[PDB]
């Protein structure tokens, strides 16, 4: 079996991605983002506190006639980004195009924290990394992608983030039209539970490639491109007026500029991130300084591909016995 589905921007700055899922029976729609840095698929539901809803769809397990209460099972998730959630667990049956998981854990919100309402476009997550961080508690449970596995063609999923415009997961195939020249696989640790893998270096525009080590995982579900200090610095300082910002958080630039390039390597191969993809807006409504869309990753621990990256891309992450990351230009 095959999965296809169209994953759009929540904003004109592809701030997140959402993409339609199916839950229940009858059919309830929801847009989830897909998130490749954690493992659990949960939603707003009917149980959410009301004054932590607004503008999301919800789920209704008790309009589901396949929904399953999982008796004493709740869940509750903490996000490098300080974001949270929590509730209970039913199994039901998720569709993804086409794509359908009868029996899938998901997890329903009681509690969610203020940057998950103030953000009426996502109706909840659909976690893709390694079941291993499930949050579901005393029973862990498995991911959409791990519960469809052994069904799907060839064990994998892709991810084709769209610039500013709609793009593509999918499920079980390879779009060989999708991209050009050749997918270049990588090696994946699946010890932190994420698709971590070693990028081997950089360039900054035209200037020339830096051949070092940068250990991050791919991960649809973060927004940016975190990367080591020294590389960000070394980013930052071909933009003419570019500078960190504590008060801000990070690196910004004039709204004027226009940005190189970042390129990073994936083996022999190499992938080009336009400028372009790089300008995230004024850093308040009017402002003439612009938010950067490469950032230290010195504060949290891990380097990290975002959005940013990946949609520079065609992405493959290859659920195989032996797990793989496979990345070509499109
Ligand atoms: N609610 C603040 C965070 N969100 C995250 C996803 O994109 C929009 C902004």
């Amino acid at each position: 079996s095959t999965g296809s589905a169209t994953t759009t921007p929540i904003d004109s700055l592809d701030d997140a991605y959402i993409t339609p899922v199916q839950i229940g029976t009858p059919a309830q729609t929801l847009n989830l983002d897909f998130d490749t840095g954690s493992s659990d698929l949960w939603v707003f539901s009917s149980e959410t506190t009301a004054s932590e809803v607004d503008g999301q769809t919800i789920y209704t397990p008790s309009k589901s006639t396949t929904a399953k209460l999982l008796s004493g099972a709740t869940w509750s998730i903490s996000y490098g980004d300080g974001s949270s959630s929590s509730g209970d667990v039913y199994t039901d049956t998720v569709s993804v195009g086409g794509l359908t998981v009868t029996g899938q854990a998901v997890e329903s919100a009681k509690k969610v924290s203020s940057s998950f309402t103030e953000d009426s476009t996502i109706d909840g997550l659909l976690g893709l990394a390694f079941s291993t961080l499930n949050t579901v508690s005393p029973t862990q449970q498995k991911t959409f992608f791990d519960n469809a596995k052994a069904s799907l063609d060839s064990p994998v999923f892709t991810a084709d983030l769209g610039y500013h415009a709609p793009g593509t997961y999918n499920f079980g195939f390879i779009d060989t039209t999708a991209y050009t020249g050749s997918i270049t696989y990588t090696a994946v640790s699946t010890k932190q539970g994420f698709w971590e893998w070693t990028s081997t270096g950089y360039a900054v525009g035209s200037g020339t490639f830096k051949s070092t080590s940068i250990d991050g995982i791919a991960d649809t579900g973060t927004t940016l491109l975190y990367l080591p200090a020294t590389v960000v610095s070394a980013y930052w300082a071909q933009v003419s007026g570019a500078k960190s910002s504590s008060s801000v958080g990070g690196y910004v630039f004039p709204c004027s500029a226009t940005l190189p390039s970042f390129t990073f390597g994936v083996g022999s191969a190499r992938i080009v991130i336009p400028g372009d993809y790089i300008d995230f807006g004024p850093i308040s409504t009017g402002s003439s300084s612009c938010f950067g869309g490469i950032q230290s990753s010195a504060g949290i621990g891990i380097n990290i591909f975002g959005d940013v990256a990946l949609k520079a891309a065609f992405v493959v992450f290859n659920g195989a016995t032996t797990p793989t990351l496979g990345f070509a230009s499109k």
